[PDB]
């Protein structure tokens, strides 16, 4: 009705009035902010035959100070949008205003902790709150909507609204009613899908006000214990998702908006290579394909490319590192087995219409498979073809089971195999059998062997199978042509012909056969030969791929190649291939067309031979450039004192006082004379300070003081220059309760507390009515013995300005409360020609904090992918320390020496200057009486990529500049 770009009956979604089945992956673009290596990401996702990315845009990080919307530069989302319209990716818009996504404040900056009125509800402070950046982003996203020529298909408006408590009456019908205005009324008018956290019903169609177009719902069903990676626990494997859809929106095509592609990690955890463990290949081909058997229309994997929590914008239980274990890595790289698992699937349902059209029916224990040992899920076409998705019954199940089939077909019910032998299903596995599979014409009677892709080009159609080591397939082809076998050996291979039939039994090996019936050639491969297969679309106009529209996937080619495939396309007589490379890689083209004369990789020409059946073959060699990185420990590191609060010297008369009477907090009543609540003063990201003043009797003997910076959080007191102790952290406490000794003061004399509490990132806002994002950091509570809360006036300091933040480049969480943070120090060529010379390495003899500054260059060669990391030594248990890395003045590491798990930090081109100078700024915080230092501090690279990624320009990365309103 608003549009005709994009519908949808019961089955599917329909884009300009052809089926689609959206296969998506969640790509967030704050957490990538260069976009050349967003294209990448886009460009990875097309290989998998995926269709649409969803992302999350972050408000924290564009509305940092109230009123003034900025996503612009790094924040920008039009290149972002750009490069997946050049990649050929739709898109799923999700900008909140709530996103949570293990990010600060779940996306909501801290002056939400000001606001009086209950956080996502119908509340008219939370509401008026929302409005000036709803109307910002979702006017930018109406902009790229697909009714203007854009990417953008379908928009989420909130995130998942599901739970509700402390008097809401939830669901809220006005409340998401004006969620949903807010998008229209900013021009957005492709379908709104929700992302209901469980199968709910919330917000479907029907439900009257406050109805979405299409319902969605999320699912993580195997959890997150990656200290486990090989349990899968029973009942975890979803059986019921159809049912629940036929009873909460049959009018819409099945939805899943979040289905699990990873694992968050906290402090502390485990680490993300464990979540890539738990989230592997494995699980991916049985729960994927189990999503499949509920004929899912619409599916999203969380994430597929996780990035970094850069600049404080993560949440408090998370760290630097987002990698999620995802199919494509924090690094970028896409070595993961499940990426090439994952490409099989996606290039399956991009090839594969009658999976839309089809009548699904309940998963069976007998009547398919000749074994209860087999779970079978039939989805039924008549003359579109069936599908049978096949798993072990106990879904965990490592055993082999042999089985054989009772398939129907338009040729009649039909017991596989035909020719002898079984079946196989080799333990945590599971496969999609076809019957009457349409080949462009062609039909398929049935094929055992899973379905990589199918083309018709003009000297004939291309079928490319594949079973795993071990097992036995079989297929059948409505045809009067015999079977040969045009390429490998013709042992195992059987074949019989009937009346209108042939039937051909096959054994997978690592040898590639092809045989030949009629005018189509099938391959027949192992599934670690089809992990090299790409099927890039053919571009005749241009360079860029399109969209994945009917004609466009028709028109596609298949490669056998190595690391990447991105890109093809014909010009003149030239057939131009984009890929990259991390080993000397055997190319093969299938397809090739017949104008075609020429082979070009990555633009230059390359020779290629043809064999017998018209594949073109070609070689290119890799060999990696020398890769000469500086040695950080040899740096020229100057040091500056970055806690001069302790000196009796340091005057304090420009900070904000601590002085409000009253808090703007409605979730937390104060426990103190004045509101020690960082957010209160507009200080909500990175460390903070705070100083005591009181004048001594001489009687004291104690000071008390409950510190909250979010879990892991770490503080430290000092009495003048006296350190007073310690909380050291624990992912257990968000808060702490100390009490120190004083040493004896002398009665009249002034005396100031200076207390440095590190802020973790700003809590999510789950259930609606908790105000959790509300939880304060800061001060709670203290008690100076035998004085009143009074004797002492306090002062404090976040990130210099508040809300009125510094760095409009950076954003407003990048920096924190430390005077060199403060002067803006972390950026490059600081004032350091006076400064003492020494190193992270050598450290602090006493409790502290010290800034430190060197530079080093990098002269790596154009078009190598090179990921570089940075890593901190921990090899021995560590003494209590924490430390902060900005690379070009952008924060790229938080490191706690006692919690971990991360020692490895990976920072990406376009932050760091591969060919130019580059500058760290390290803050080393020694939580213990004797100091502390780095024991190592290197820069490594992992398996140079020759690519064909287009040079990375640097973002902008502005220098230091002597700030007028530092409190010098
Ligand atoms: C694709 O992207 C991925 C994500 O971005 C990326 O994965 C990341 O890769 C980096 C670099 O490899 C990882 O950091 C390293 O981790 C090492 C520990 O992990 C290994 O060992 C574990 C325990 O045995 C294994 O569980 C683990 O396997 C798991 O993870 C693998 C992926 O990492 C995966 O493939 C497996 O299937 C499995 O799931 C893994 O094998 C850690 O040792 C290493 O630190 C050393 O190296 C640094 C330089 O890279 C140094 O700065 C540092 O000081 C350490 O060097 C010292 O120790 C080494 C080993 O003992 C020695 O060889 C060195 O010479 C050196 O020795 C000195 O110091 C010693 C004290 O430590 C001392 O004994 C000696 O005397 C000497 O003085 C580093 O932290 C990161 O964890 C990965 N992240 C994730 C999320 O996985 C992947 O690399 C990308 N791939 C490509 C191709 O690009
Ligand atoms: C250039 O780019 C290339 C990509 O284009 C890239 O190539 C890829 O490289 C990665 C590794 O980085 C490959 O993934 C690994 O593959 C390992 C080899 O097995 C594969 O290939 C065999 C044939 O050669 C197959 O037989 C094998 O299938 C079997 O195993 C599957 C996986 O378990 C299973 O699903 C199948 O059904 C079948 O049973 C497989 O296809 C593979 O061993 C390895 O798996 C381990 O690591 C994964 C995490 O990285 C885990 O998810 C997985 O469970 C395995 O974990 C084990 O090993 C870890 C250490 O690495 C430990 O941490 C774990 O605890 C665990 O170890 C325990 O269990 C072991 C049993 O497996 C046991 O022996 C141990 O003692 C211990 O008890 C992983 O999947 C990928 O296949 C390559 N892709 C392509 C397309 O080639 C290349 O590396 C790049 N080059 C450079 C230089 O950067
Ligand atoms: C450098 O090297 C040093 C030396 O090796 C490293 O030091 C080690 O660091 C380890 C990781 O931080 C640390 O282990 C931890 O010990 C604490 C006990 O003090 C323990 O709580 C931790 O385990 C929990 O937390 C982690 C995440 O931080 C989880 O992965 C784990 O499953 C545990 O989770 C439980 O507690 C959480 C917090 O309360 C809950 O959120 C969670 O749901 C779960 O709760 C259940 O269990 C609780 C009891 O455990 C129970 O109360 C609750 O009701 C629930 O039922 C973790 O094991 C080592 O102690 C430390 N070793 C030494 C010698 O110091 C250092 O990290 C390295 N640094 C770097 C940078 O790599
Ligand atoms: C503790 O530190 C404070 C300042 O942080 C010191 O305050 C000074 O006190 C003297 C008088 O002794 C004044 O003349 C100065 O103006 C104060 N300086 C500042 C910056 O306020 C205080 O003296 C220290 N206490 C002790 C016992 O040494
Ligand atoms: C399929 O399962 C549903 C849900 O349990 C049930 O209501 C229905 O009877 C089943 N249909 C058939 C044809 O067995
Ligand atoms: C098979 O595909 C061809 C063209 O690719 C089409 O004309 C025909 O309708 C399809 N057949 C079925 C049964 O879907
Ligand atoms: C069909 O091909 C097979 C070999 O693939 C052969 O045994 C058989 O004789 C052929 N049939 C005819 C009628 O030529
Ligand atoms: C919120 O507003 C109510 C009603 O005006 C008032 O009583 C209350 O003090 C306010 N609370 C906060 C924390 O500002
Ligand atoms: C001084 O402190 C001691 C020990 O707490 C206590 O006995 C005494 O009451 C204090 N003096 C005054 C004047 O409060
Ligand atoms: C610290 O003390 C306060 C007040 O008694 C209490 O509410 C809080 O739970 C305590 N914190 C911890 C971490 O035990
Ligand atoms: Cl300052």
């Amino acid at each position: 009705l608003l549009q005709k770009y994009v519908t949808w009956d019961d089955k599917s979604l329909f884009i300009n009035g052809e089926r689609i089945m959206i296969f998506s992956g969640e790509f967030h673009p704050f957490r990538l902010p260069v976009k050349e290596l967003q294209l990448d990401i886009f460009q990875k996702v097309k290989a998998l035959g995926f269709n649409c990315v969803s992302f999350y845009v972050d408000w924290a990080l564009v509305e940092g100070k109230p009123g003034e919307y900025r996503a612009d530069g790094i924040f920008d989302l039009e290149p972002f949008f750009d490069a997946a319209s050049e990649a050929g990716i739709y898109l799923l818009a999700r900008p909140g205003p709530y996103i949570n996504a293990e990010s600060s404040g779940g996306g909501f900056p801290g002056w939400l902790q000001r606001v009086n009125g209950t956080l996502r509800s119908s509340d008219k402070a939370y509401l008026d709150a929302t409005d000036n950046y709803v109307s910002h982003v979702a006017a930018t996203i109406a902009k790229y909507q697909i009714t203007n020529g854009g990417p953008i298909i379908l928009y989420q408006p909130e995130n998942e609204y599901t739970s509700g408590c402390c008097g809401v009456e939830f669901p809220d019908p006005v409340y998401m009613q004006y969620v949903e205005d807010q998008a229209r009324n900013a021009g957005v008018v492709i379908p709104l899908i929700n992302n209901d956290a469980s199968a709910s019903g919330n917000n479907a169609p029907g439900t009257g006000k406050g109805a979405v177009d299409i319902y969605g719902h999320d699912s993580y069903p195997l959890g997150f214990d990656c200290a486990n990676p090989t349990v899968w626990p029973s009942g975890d494997l979803p059986t019921n998702f159809r049912t629940l859809h036929l009873e909460q929106s049959p009018t819409t095509p099945y939805a899943i908006v979040e289905f699990q592609g990873g694992s968050y990690d906290p402090w502390g955890g485990p680490g993300f290579a464990a979540c890539s463990e738990l989230l592997n290949n494995e699980f991916e081909r049985v729960f994927y394909k189990n999503d499949f058997s509920f004929q899912i229309a619409i599916m999203n994997l969380y994430m597929i490319f996780g990035g970094t929590n850069w600049g404080n914008l993560g949440y408090p239980n998370g760290y630097t590192s987002y990698d999620y274990g995802s199919a494509v890595t924090e690094s970028r790289n896409i070595t993961r087995e499940k990426y090439s698992e994952l490409k099989l699937l996606g290039n399956f349902a991009k090839v594969s219409p009658g999976y839309l059209t089809a009548s699904p029916g309940n998963l069976t224990t007998s009547g398919y498979a000749d074994t209860t040992d087999l779970t079978v899920t039939p989805l039924l076409g008549n003359s579109t073809g069936s599908f049978f998705v096949v798993r072990h019954s106990d879904y965990s199940s490592e055993e082999s089971t042999s089985y054989k089939l009772r398939l129907p077909t338009s040729a009649g019910s039909v017991t596989i195999p035909q020719l002898g032998g079984t079946l196989t299903l080799n333990g945590r596995d599971s496969k999609i059998h076809v019957t009457d599979y349409n080949v462009s014409g062609t039909n398929i009677i049935y094929s055992t062997a899973e379905v990589f892709t199918w083309k018709k080009f003009a000297d004939g159609k291309v079928l490319v199978l594949y079973g795993g080591a071990g097992e036995h397939h079989e297929l059948a082809i409505s045809t009067k042509s015999n079977v040969t076998v045009i390429e490998g050996s013709e042992s195992g291979i059987s074949s019989k012909q009937t009346s209108s039939s042939v039937v051909v039994g096959w054994d997978v090996s690592t040898t590639r056969r092809i045989i030949q019936v009629g005018d189509l050639k099938i391959l027949l491969l192992d599934r670690n030969s089809a992990y090299n297969y790409w099927v890039p679309q053919l571009a005749t106009d241009g360079t860029s791929p399109g969209f994945s529209t009917p004609e466009k996937v028709a028109s596609s080619i298949i490669v056998k190649a190595g690391y990447l495939v991105r890109t093809a396309y014909l010009k003149g007589s030239g057939l131009y291939l984009t890929a990259d490379f991390n080993a000397t890689t055997s190319v093969e083209v299938i397809g090739v067309p017949s104008t075609a004369k020429n082979l070009f990789i990555n633009g230059d020409k390359t020779s290629h031979t043809v064999d017998k059946n018209g594949i073109w073959s070609a070689t290119v060699d890799y060999n990696a450039p020398d890769i000469s990185l500086p040695s950080l420990k040899d740096l020229d590191w100057k040091y500056v004192d970055t806690l001069p609060e302790i000196q009796s010297s340091y005057d304090d008369s420009l900070w904000p006082a601590a002085d409000l009477k009253q808090t703007k907090n409605t979730l937390r009543s104060l426990t103190t004379p004045t509101s020690l609540y960082s957010s209160d003063y507009g200080f909500h990201t990175g460390y903070l300070l705070y100083r005591g003043h009181f004048t001594a009797t001489g009687n004291e003997s104690t000071f008390a003081i409950d510190t909250q910076g979010g879990s892991a959080f770490g503080s430290s007191v000092w009495l003048n220059g006296t350190y007073l102790g310690s909380w050291t952290g624990l992912y257990a406490n968000s808060d702490y309760n100390a009490t120190y000794n004083l040493p004896q003061l002398q009665a009249g004399k002034t005396y100031v507390i200076t207390v440095v509490i590190d802020n973790m990132g700003l809590e999510e806002n789950w259930t609606v009515g908790e105000d959790l994002m509300k939880t304060p950091r800061g001060i709670l509570n203290f008690l100076l013995a035998g004085r009143p809360s009074s004797a002492i006036s306090w002062k404090l300091t976040g990130n210099l300005g508040g809300e009125d933040y510094e760095d409009k480049v950076r954003g407003p969480l990048n920096e924190g409360g430390l005077y060199a943070e403060r002067q803006g120090f972390h950026q490059p060529e600081p004032p350091s020609q006076n400064w003492k010379s020494s190193s992270p390495l050598e450290g602090l003899s006493e409790a502290g904090i010290g800034f430190y500054s060197a530079s080093f260059d990098l002269d790596l060669p154009k078009g190598w992918d090179v990921p570089l990391f940075l890593n901190i030594g921990n090899s021995t248990t560590p003494s209590p320390y924490r430390v902060q890395v900005y690379v070009n003045g952008y924060q790229y590491a938080k490191y706690i020496s006692n919690i971990g798990p991360q020692t490895s930090f990976p920072v990406p081109e376009g932050i760091l200057n591969y060919r130019g100078t580059n500058w760290l700024a390290v803050t080393l915080w020694a939580l213990d009486s004797a100091g502390g230092k780095l024991e190592s501090l290197e820069l490594s690279y992992t398996t140079p990529v020759l690519t064909a990624l287009g040079e990375v320009e640097s973002v902008d990365q502005p220098k230091y500049k002597k700030r007028k309103g530092a409190y010098h």
